């Protein structure tokens, strides 16, 4: 197991635009195109993204593409952040994997503001960590997934992706 495969089953494979579990326009895997409700700024949006005029469907290849994009981006906005390149260098390659997963979810800005798990898992208090995870949004609206990362981080194996 890997990032890759990781957030491939997490976010799964949608060829046609479609809206995320926040009603957001998305393609490919997890490829947020828009906040915005207009399906034709999706379709600007999406065009722009792949360089042609797809009309809302992307081939299995451009649909990587975007997510091989995406991974990259997520890893490097990490290691930009103050707030998260120093717990970042402080995990073991499974915890990594976990934290680009909820960056890629959430942004960067998302996860920097979980202040508090933040400093417990630098400390490797894992089972504190897992407590203070749940205690929110993102684990109340996608609770499922949620778990799936937040049992990685305290674990430091893929077992909930087996
Ligand atoms: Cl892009
Ligand atoms: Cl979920
Ligand atoms: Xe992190
Ligand atoms: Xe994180
Ligand atoms: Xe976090």
């Amino acid at each position: 197991m890997n990032i890759f495969e990781m957030l491939r089953i997490d976010e799964g494979l949608r060829l046609k635009i479609y809206k995320d579990t926040e009603g957001y326009y998305t393609i490919g895997i997890g490829h947020l195109l828009t906040k915005s409700p207009s399906l034709n700024a999706a379709k600007s949006e999406l065009d722009k993204a792949i360089g042609r005029n797809t009309n809302g469907v992307i081939t299995k290849d451009e649909a990587e593409k975007l997510f091989n994009q995406d991974v990259d981006a997520a890893v490097r906005g990490i290691l930009r952040n103050a707030k998260l390149k120093p717990v970042y260098d402080s995990l073991d390659a499974v915890r990594r994997a976990a934290a680009i997963n909820m960056v890629f979810q959430m942004g960067e800005t998302g996860v920097a503001g979980f202040t508090n798990s933040l400093r417990m898992l630098q400390q490797k208090r894992w089972d504190e960590a897992a407590v203070n995870l749940a205690k929110s949004r993102w684990y109340n609206q996608t609770p499922n997934r949620a778990k799936r990362v937040i049992t990685t981080f305290r674990t430091g194996t893929w077992d909930a992706y087996k």
